[PDB]
């Protein structure tokens, strides 16, 4: 047993990505409005598929937690849906709301809040999930409650109202009135729910969704980013006052690289930029401000510290997938086509790696490296929250388990504070504007049955937790990828 005793072995999944396709359609989310959108379908910007047509957890996720359990699953990261437990407007809930300018400082919900929130939830939502949850406490699960994973409710975000002509974005980022809705829904998921979970989850990777729609302009990425951090914050603060467990955010991790490693400066600005200017602000209060920037400025004003953003950070959910190679520009950087994530028409990458179906380059040692950079620069308790590959026929998945598990045990025998691994997909699912094309998952699923299948990763998954890691007689399955 390498890994220490102890170390958590599970599954992460997105309610939108899996609850429908039996009962309990939602049509009330931003991102099914997306999916069933009359251009982005014939402008091939979602792949036409439909959520409603999906894994079905909403109804077997009895059977799912089961087959977890049977392949040596102890934890598990559940996202719940703000669309489902708030169908219509909070906003006539008042609260208290704290200006500093511009800064949201605090938000503060009452009991009394609390409850005229309760009356117009959605009741058979927090039934349905507290039910989940229940199941999950009888199988001994440690469970991992993540509030926000990038879809909004229509009424907080609505993107048939959108007008083409100004861009085609989802446009599911947080403005002030988004910010104190979302402190409600994390007050009143806390509130709900605290009995049933271990710890929190703020959001889902929001870095990818603050990183887009901005045109180019790094003023408009960076403001659009303070607003999540206040998001972050803000929720922090209302889900502690009703509990005293932990309080984290699961991130997008691109391993940021120079090519052949020949600009160590560039790649500390970009990883900079993309992760650390984001965890600094919720981790040490240390963020940054945009009042000063023109629209053509590359970098904000830093070292703005912020009293209410310090110390909102109690554990790093690290999802990692593949790097992210990058060079200079004018503008300031840009990525390289053939490495990491834009390998969609590469049969090789360009370094002669296995290249998945999503067109991801398989590259094991990133983990290492994001994992490396978070202890060096936070020593905060991390976890595992997502990795894994697009793998129909389970030919790479096997030996993409074994590698990145390699790593995980590497950084933890060099400091890093690392307390499990969340793969994810435990089953296939809805790949947002993919669709279900995409399968990410240990089992199979045929979506006119709801039948589940073994791939033989998931045997290997639980040979992995039965061993607390990698033995010696499954290390050779990593060695195609390093």
């Amino acid at each position: 047993g390498m890994l220490p005793k102890g170390f958590r072995f599970g599954f992460s999944l997105a309610g939108f990505q899996s609850e429908m396709g039996l009962s309990g359609k939602d049509e009330n989310s931003d991102w099914y409005q997306w999916c069933h959108d009359e251009y982005n379908i014939k402008n091939g910007v979602v792949s036409g598929d439909f959520p409603e047509n999906g894994a079905a957890y909403w109804d077997l996720f009895r059977k799912d937690h089961e087959t977890a359990v049977n392949i040596g699953m102890n934890s598990t990261r559940i996202g719940i849906e703000w669309s489902r437990i708030f169908p219509t407007s909070t906003e006539g809930v008042k609260v208290r709301i704290d200006r500093d300018g511009d800064n949201i400082t605090g938000i503060t919900i009452e009991k009394s809040d609390l409850e005229s929130l309760k009356k117009i939830c959605n009741m058979d939502a927090v039934k349905k999930y507290r039910e989940i949850f229940m199941d999950l406490k009888d199988r001994n699960f440690y469970m991992i409650l993540n509030l926000f994973h990038w879809s909004m409710p229509l009424w907080i975000n609505d993107p048939r109202k959108r007008e083409i002509s100004k861009g085609n974005n989802l446009g599911n980022f947080f403005s002030e009135k988004s910010v104190i809705e979302f402190a409600k829904f994390a007050a009143f998921a806390a509130y709900s729910f605290d009995d049933l979970v271990d710890v929190y989850s703020t959001m889902n990777e929001p870095n990818v969704v603050f990183s887009g729609g901005n045109n180019n302009s790094e003023k408009k990425y960076y403001s659009k980013m303070k607003f999540f951090i206040e998001a972050h914050a803000r929720a922090y603060d209302c889900i502690r006052t009703i509990s005293r467990k932990r309080i984290g955010v699961i991130y997008a991790n691109e391993h940021i690289e120079s090519l052949e490693n020949s600009d160590p400066e560039l790649v500390e600005e970009v990883t900079w930029r993309n992760r650390y200017s984001f965890i600094d602000s919720i981790k040490s209060g240390k963020t940054f401000s945009t009042k000063n920037m023109e629209e053509n400025s590359r970098w904000p004003e830093k070292n703005v510290f912020r009293k209410d953003l310090e110390n909102r950070l109690d554990w790093i959910g690290v999802n990692y997938y593949s790097r992210y190679v990058v060079r200079r520009i004018e503008s300031g950087f840009e990525a390289i086509d053939g490495y990491g994530f834009l390998c969609s028409g590469y049969e090789k990458s360009k370094d002669g790696r296995v290249v998945s179906e999503m067109g991801w380059e398989i590259y094991p040692q990133g983990l290492y490296d994001v994992l490396m950079g978070y202890q060096e620069r936070y020593s905060l308790p991390m976890m595992v929250t997502e990795n894994g590959i697009a793998d129909d026929m389970d030919r790479y998945r096997p030996g993409f388990l074994i590698s990145h598990m390699k790593m995980i045990e590497r950084a933890i025998k060099d400091g890093a504070g690392v307390e499990g691994y969340l793969h994810w997909s435990l089953t296939d699912n809805f790949e947002w504007s993919s669709g279900f094309s995409k399968k990410f998952g240990l089992l199979r699923v045929d979506y006119r049955t709801k039948k589940r299948s073994i791939r033989p990763s998931a045997l290997v998954f639980r040979e992995i937790s039965k061993k607390s890691g990698v033995p010696e007689e499954l290390e050779w399955l990593g060695e195609r990828f390093y």
